[PDB]
């Protein structure tokens, strides 16, 4: 019955235009997240969910499709069993000693530079990250690594990228 | 006067640690739009702020010093201005018809492509946006031109980068 209940999750979610809006994400997400009190959120907000939307948009549409909202679902469930799983004092949070493990058993393999960016980015002022923080970092690390992969066609670890290009990855996202 | 004036307001509000965070910024962005009732708006949100510093921090250090911070603010008055020229019918808020319009005297001369994109990104379902969407729009823009440009010294019009580099560019905003 697998198949048939996400089916129906995203028929009832998706409601009368047949796509997730970011308003609808959020909510889902939200009512997810109370059912979790090991994951410290103070929820998820439109503009997180409107830039979660428009990563995972890559028909243009607006909203998430049936196969972009799998896409996505699947990958939150992987994620919040890594950030459970690396969160080694229950914290229900983040730190940066915890953050590169968690980033690597999501097959993200960044530097420290990287991780550092990242911390003053998505963390507060203690170096903490909650849950909606980590799953929009995510989102957004996956989806930049697609983009990279998607003009990379030579697969020379560089791409040419143009300003309209630049200006449509960058914007809308 | 204005430069003695504006100092004394960077240093309140960056206080003890001299640089301005975006719980800060948010504060003093949600502090004055309330005495501008011209400018129709749901609030600056922390994520939105985070965002905005973050594309205005070009030493990378996660908040905003002092010329960094009279950058930001100075482009925030040249846009509100626009905002109200712009907003003809008088309604608070700068429709996909007003749009280009203000786009235009921003400096900006994107494609439909692009300004659909936008839309779908900044604004509400009927094509309308709102103050705070409309700076974090404008903010974002004119810093992914600069980043660009400093990128593409000789107006090639594209520019070369590794996934380091890219990852740096995108997730890092
Ligand atoms: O604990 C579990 O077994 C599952 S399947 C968790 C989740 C599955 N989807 C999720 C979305 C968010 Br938001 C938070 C938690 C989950
Ligand atoms: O109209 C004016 O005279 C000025 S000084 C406007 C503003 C100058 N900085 C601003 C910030 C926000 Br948020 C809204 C309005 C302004
Ligand atoms: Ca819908
Ligand atoms: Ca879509
Ligand atoms: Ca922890
Ligand atoms: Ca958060
Ligand atoms: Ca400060
Ligand atoms: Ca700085
Ligand atoms: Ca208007
Ligand atoms: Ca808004």
């Amino acid at each position: 019955e697998e198949v048939r209940q996400f089916r129906r999750l995203f028929a009832q979610l998706a409601g009368d235009d047949m796509e997730v809006s970011a308003t609808e994400l959020m909510n889902i997400l939200n009512k997810v997240v109370t059912r979790h009190p090991d994951l410290k959120t103070d929820g998820f907000g439109i503009d997180t969910c409107r830039s979660m939307v428009a990563v995972m948009d890559s028909d243009t549409t607006g909203k998430l499709g049936f196969e972009e909202f799998k896409y996505l679902w699947n990958n939150i469930k992987r994620w919040q069993a890594i950030y459970k799983q690396f969160d080694t004092d229950r914290s229900g949070t983040i730190c940066s000693s915890e953050l590169p493990g968690a980033f690597e058993a999501a097959g993200f393999h960044l530097n420290e530079h990287l991780y550092n960016m990242i911390i003053r980015r998505y963390s507060d002022e203690s170096g903490n990250m909650d849950f909606d923080n980590f799953i929009s970092c995510l989102v957004r690390l996956d989806a930049m690594f697609r983009a990279f992969k998607s003009l990379d066609k030579d697969g020379t670890g560089q791409i040419q990228v143009n300003i309209q290009e630049w200006l449509q990855l960058t914007m809308y996202s």
